[PDB]
């Protein structure tokens, strides 16, 4: 395929990642091989683009590498190493010459690299009864002087050790220490590069893009490490994170085509924000007549009645916060078995603007497609572009069902309307 | 070719073409088509990239197109056309369509779009008799409001038609409004969007890249038209823009495929700046005597000596300026007919750093070739990476010449070696 | 009138003017005549007093001008006219010459002008059955690129168009469009620049000064296009604008003479902001008393009573929101029946600052109007500017109805006194 | 002493520390004992005093520790010491664990601290036959991008290693990357934190204050180490930076004692710019006199005259650059052998400014002196302060010389009369 037509395809996604903050946590495997100098071009285009970044590598593998090989070995505990006085001596090490080589790895293929005394850990302290010495958390995390420093398009580097105010210095976990300076970045995006194409379903096959949920309970049936990504994950997304991605950062080149092209190469991570809708009632009526009533008198809803709406409450949706109605929507059905239409779609103005139609909407054709119906109508005098931008082709008076066709010549609206093909 | 190749092939063009400026002259004819929408969309994605934009448009084509099916016949003088208040009125009419369509195709395809007052034009007068009317040429261009646009991020929407203190507006060439707006940004680059895949040698080829002299010499022979490119071409750079470009807007993608491959599809312009060298002569001796001894007194150049120099001045090249002598350069033979060395290069330290070095090496190289040489030889025992970044190996004593390598021994200096090969 | 009396005069309202947003909703007849060159000075002027400026205009007028004299005959609806493929495709040019015209005129007579993608519309749809095609409405407004223009001190043009993101353009009400942008930019002040001196009461003279409520009830009985001028005059009103004007346009320096003078040459147009005032009554009490008792013991207040109150209970006002006493005041009269007395004035001191005071004070000279009381009275220790600061002189013991000459002697307050002559 | 009379004492080098720029070059043993807290904490304080500061560390004698103890042994060379791919690597490792515990130590004792990648280096290549291998040099520093962080007040750390741009990492010598990094950043002050009491002189004594030139000639009897840190003090003066310090690091407070009181503990040095001062002789006078004549035409000198002139150009002196003439000053003696005057003092406008007065008196004070006068006279009319400002107390009539108080009598002049006590 040519340059032209792959440059034009990852056009959105360079204008969604724009401007961006991307929180990368990198395991310390990367920053060693050949897959190093692959990695940092990635990231100086990354930058070239536009992208805010914060880079966050991990020492584990690294240490465990020294100590099995001086006879020591490493106790885990809930995955957290202890870490004694050599050992963080050590992590010391490996910081400098890893910052040191990723620099020179960097400039060998012009791009401002920071790094800065943003971090304050405190010791983790003991668990289950085992003193993890030096293992730290992070206690505070200098934000403003972060990003005073994305603001500048600096790249931050961050080692994987913070300090205490007692003038000691503590190892810090690297898959929570990102998403813990993600939260408080409040990035839109934090990466997990890993040595794993992404995380694998029940049988084998590797989740592309996963609910908050669906990783929650992939969890139980999983290892170990996958099991404390996702933990991390989920904690960096409900503290505010929009996306968080898994992906194999030894694979060439999968930081860039996870990024900019419709399909990926990895696993990603979304939180479903809090939305109850369910089957309308008989107690909802007064509510959704509020609610419709006023709609239904500008002429933008078809006028409906307490006895229209008691007769047909099954074929409503509402959409409910604190037991309070936010909003509604009804799937109508016809004599032709393949179609459906959006009715009477409708939310509150004062909790518009944050995706409540759009749920509806989905939730109805949800509702359209278990029960075989392919083609979903909606008709509409003054909101027709909503459907045209969100999937809807327009369609003429002798496209609609045979009855609905009667109903809209003798209206006198002449909405407009369109459909969409759902999928089985 | 896979995503990530061709995306890693950008990556240093994006690097280049970051921050920095570009004036678009744009046909008109490429406001209409279906050739529009590309287009726009292509220039989206620049301005994506943190590239500064500034675009401007013609109407000759589009008045003509209304004038010969109007009655009207245009005259053209030197090219440009006689324009009334007629077509003046009509092309007031071009721009806000235009404008306008270019927006809504931009819209569909929160890029930000900047127009302005930013130019001042008086009318031409008049040419050989010729009352050209309301043809207009720019008189002030107010840069410090544009540069604030751009500092914005905003992309600049021009169209070719000032305003003069006395309260009448003129009709801006296009072609040489963008090139006078060029100078004045000191953009990097000026880039004319033709219906021509860019200008042809005397024999059908298209010319890749040109000096501005080769331009010029082209133009003797060459179509009005392209003519008068060449001339806004060869003014643009001379008044600083750095490189002119000529691109077929018509063709699909040109400008990405332009702009960021190591190849391209269009013409392109760049000017060859002043440097005179020549072959050393009797009377350069104590100039390069004077250079060379600071030089050869800290060991960073083998000792030479009057008569040394006196009887081999002909291996030498010297670098000008003013009868001032700011560099040389000389070439050294072997018995082995394909070899070849640079020596004695220097460049005075106060006219350092501005591709004086380069200069002296490159013409040497074309000396080297002429005489059918084919590896090029430079031994450096503190500048060596001047020659490993431009374009030389690292080679052992045991691949000299032999001749070379007996004084290398001897030397006791332990210079590094390093080759290049010359092509043919 | 001299020079030095007309500028100092102006001074003030140069003042209020000052660093505030001006939309202009101009009607586009305006742009054409000779109108056109004194209306683009004004404008200059404007700009020179630091008078944010955005400005928009209107094509109905033209478009007809053009359609009535095609053939073709424009329907409006709701006053909103059906613009198709072929009207929207010459308000395109209408505002690019417009647009350029404008400029010329304000070049003729430095001033820097700018001009944006401002806009996304979305089509209005339906009315009454009526497909309205190409007539737009405002849907987004990019607020944050305005307020960075104004803040660069440009002036802001808009014609009347948005795009959409499907890639199409609209074709915008003038008069609603302005106040959508004016609530946007939450600008001061709302000018629209029409044909007409104003808006005429019921009986053909000009209407000064307007509340938004004043204004709602002329319409009842006026014409078409003056009902929708105060429909968005009312709606900029709600929607946060601080005064909505209409002038006339074509009559010339209007605009200059609205702004600067005590007196003006349009309709204005202000909200009256909710404040529920009345006659206290019995269940008050406790209320007034604690709010006067701090107060009355601070000494700022005479010393009342129960009995005092309960036997007085009608000479007293109370402010009040959602059942909460926020304010008081009470007019006590005398055997001179031209004389009165502001007595008890109090705000609550969470609520002071917003004018509660004056709409008391206000409240109270209409009552003590209404019984042909021509002289108000208010004495006070601590608080006599307040009162000299709004419309009070100065007076002695001697001036005082006899009575409260009595009471003020044996007082041993000393309070100063100050009167001010209501108006019959 | 009392800590109010301290810290009044520091009062004046604090004034003058201010939002100046400090760069500290430091031997790195500082960085490992006791030493470090205590210099770490010296570094907050300036920090808090609003000095910008940028920091440099060594590791030569930590390699070698590894060294000599590794069974390897250090070649050195002019100094600067030949570093394999093996010392690189410590080296590299080294700084992390420096970075980071001085981090800890300043973090232990919210002081915002910033490491970058601001150099590049190139390696120093062969000195006399010998492969230095990675020993670096700078090849460039990104001055803009250090002036933005200490803009901001970040505290800059930077390692003794930079990167090429063919993507390797060199090992930079110390001492004279400080002084390089001065002279880019034109820093004030270049201090150089040693193991020593700053400089001996030819006999033991610490040398408190030397010129450019007298280290230079300390340095023909001096140890190869203070030889090194004279040249790169001498470079950094040169190259523009203000003053250089050496002082014994290891010296508790050694820095505060150095820069906030009026003595100090250390060397410090300062270069003498060039002013050639001799003794005028018959060819200036023409010149003193053109020079001379304005001011004693505005009443600013006494009138003189070729004869005057001509018969005492022996007591004048005359300031010089490039032949040109630019100053002059005369010592006038008495019967008093202890009294002397500085007499006819005058820079010319154009050259004014700069502290040629002030060398020109400093010069006449030093004749003054060598010939036994404690006590010199200016008279001055409307130029008092001048001297006041520079250590002249105010006189009466009756002090003067009897002679020069006879003609001061006869004069009708009034001048104001000073002296200062001239110290043997
Ligand atoms: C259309 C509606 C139901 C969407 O509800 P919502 O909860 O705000 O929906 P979402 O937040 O998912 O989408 C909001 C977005 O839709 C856009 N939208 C709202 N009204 C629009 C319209 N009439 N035309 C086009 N787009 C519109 C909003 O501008 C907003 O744009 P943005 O994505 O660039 O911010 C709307 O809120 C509504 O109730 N309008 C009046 C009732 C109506 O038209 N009902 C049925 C139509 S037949
Ligand atoms: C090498 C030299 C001749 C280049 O001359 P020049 O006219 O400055 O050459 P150019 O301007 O084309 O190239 C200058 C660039 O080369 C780089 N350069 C200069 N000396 C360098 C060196 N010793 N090592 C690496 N790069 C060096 C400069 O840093 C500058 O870097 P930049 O491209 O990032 O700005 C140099 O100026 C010189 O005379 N040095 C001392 C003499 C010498 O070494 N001569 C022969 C070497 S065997
Ligand atoms: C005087 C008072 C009743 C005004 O109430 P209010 O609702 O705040 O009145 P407004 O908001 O219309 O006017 C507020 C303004 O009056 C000014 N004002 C308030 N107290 C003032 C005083 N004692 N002297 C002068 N001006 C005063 C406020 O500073 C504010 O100034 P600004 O216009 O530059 O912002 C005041 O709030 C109050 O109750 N003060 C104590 C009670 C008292 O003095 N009552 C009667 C006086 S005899
Ligand atoms: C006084 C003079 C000789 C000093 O020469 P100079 O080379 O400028 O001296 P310096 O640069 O060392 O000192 C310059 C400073 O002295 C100050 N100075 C100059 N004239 C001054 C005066 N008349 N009173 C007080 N200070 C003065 C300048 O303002 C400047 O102030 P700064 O230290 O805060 O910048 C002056 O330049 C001069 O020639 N003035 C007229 C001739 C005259 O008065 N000669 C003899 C006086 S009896
Ligand atoms: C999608 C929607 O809510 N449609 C409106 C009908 C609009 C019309 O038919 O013209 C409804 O009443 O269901
Ligand atoms: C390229 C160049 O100028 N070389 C130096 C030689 C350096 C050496 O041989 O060690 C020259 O004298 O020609
Ligand atoms: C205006 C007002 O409220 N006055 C105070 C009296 C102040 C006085 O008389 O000194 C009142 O009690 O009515
Ligand atoms: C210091 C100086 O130059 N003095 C002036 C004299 C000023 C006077 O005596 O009043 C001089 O002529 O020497």
């Amino acid at each position: 395929d040519s340059f032209v037509a792959h440059f034009r395809e990852a056009a959105p996604y360079i204008r969604q990642m724009r401007g961006t903050t991307l929180v990368a946590g990198i395991d310390g495997r990367l920053l060693e091989g050949g897959t190093l100098n692959k990695l940092a071009a990635d990231i100086g285009l990354l930058s070239q683009l536009g992208i805010r970044l914060v880079l966050i590598h991990g020492a584990y593998h690294f240490l465990d590498r020294l100590a099995a090989a001086q006879g020591r070995t490493p106790h885990y505990c809930r995955g957290l190493r202890v870490t004694d006085e050599t050992s963080l001596g050590q992590a010391q090490q490996f910081a400098g010459t890893v910052r040191s080589r990723f620099e020179a790895a960097l400039c060998g293929s012009s791009v401002p690299l920071v790094s800065g005394n943003f971090l304050t850990a405190r010791p983790i302290g003991v668990i289950d009864g085992t003193d993890m010495e030096y293992a730290g958390v992070i206690r505070k995390t200098d934000t403003a002087a972060l990003r005073f420093q994305l603001d500048a398009g600096n790249i931050v580097w961050m080692p994987p050790l913070g300090h205490s105010y007692g003038g000691k210095t503590f190892n810090l976990d690297m898959v929570q220490a990102a998403a813990s300076v993600a939260v408080s970045l409040q990035a839109e995006k934090l990466v997990y590069l890993t040595l794993s194409d992404g995380i694998s379903r029940p049988d084998g096959t590797l989740a592309e893009t996963l609910s908050a949920q669906e990783a929650q309970s992939l969890a139980e049936h999983a290892a170990s490490e996958t099991r404390r990504l996702i933990s991390s994950a989920v904690a960096a997304l409900e503290g505010g994170v929009h996306r968080v991605q898994i992906l194999n950062g030894a694979a060439d080149g999968s930081l860039l085509q996870e990024l900019f092209t419709r399909n990926g190469i990895g696993t990603s991570i979304a939180k479903e924000a809090f939305v109850s809708i369910r089957q309308a009632h008989s107690g909802d009526i007064p509510h959704i007549a509020a609610l419709i009533r006023p709609l239904e008198e500008q002429g933008i809803l078809l006028h409906r009645s307490r006895e229209y709406l008691e007769n047909h409450i099954s074929e409503f949706s509402i959409l409910e916060h604190d037991g309070n109605l936010y909003g509604c929507a009804a799937l109508k059905t016809f004599a032709e078995a393949d179609c459906g239409e959006i009715a009477c779609l409708a939310v509150s103005p004062q909790a518009q603007d944050g995706g409540y139609g759009e749920r509806l909407l989905a939730h109805i054709i949800d509702k359209a497609r278990g029960i075989g119906i392919s083609r979903l109508f909606a008709l509409s005098t003054n909101t027709g572009e909503w459907f045209a931008e969100r999937g809807f082709q327009t369609a003429s008076e002798d496209e609609l069902p045979e009855t609905r066709r009667k109903d809209y010549r003798s209206n006198g609206r002449n909405s407009h309307i369109l459909v969409r093909r759902l999928h089985r």
